[PDB]
Formats: C-alpha cells, structure tokens, sequence
C-alpha cells in the first residue's frame, strides 16, 4: 500500500483512511470468520 501511495500523492487526509482500510478489511475478517460457520449443509463456509 505504501509503494502504490505514492504515486498520486494527492491524498491530504486519504492515506489515514487508506491505512485504516487496511486495518478494516482485518476487522471484518475477524468479525465475519468468527461469526458464521460451516455445518454439513454449509460445509464450504471455510475462511482463511
């Protein structure tokens, strides 16, 4: 994410929210891979 930053450089304040994009992929992976589970129905339902 750094070397495709600094490219434009135009970003005042979208770098914060392009790290914090970084950081919120993380939390809804967290939140989604905690929260809904493979049963032999939904078997696939596999995250990593």
């Amino acid at each position: 994410i750094k070397h495709m930053f600094k490219q434009k450089y135009f970003s005042d304040s979208t770098y914060k929210v392009i790290e914090s994009l970084t950081s919120a992929t993380i939390a809804l992976w967290n939140k989604v891979k905690s929260t809904m589970l493979p049963t032999p129905a939904k078997f696939h339902y596999v995250f990593n």
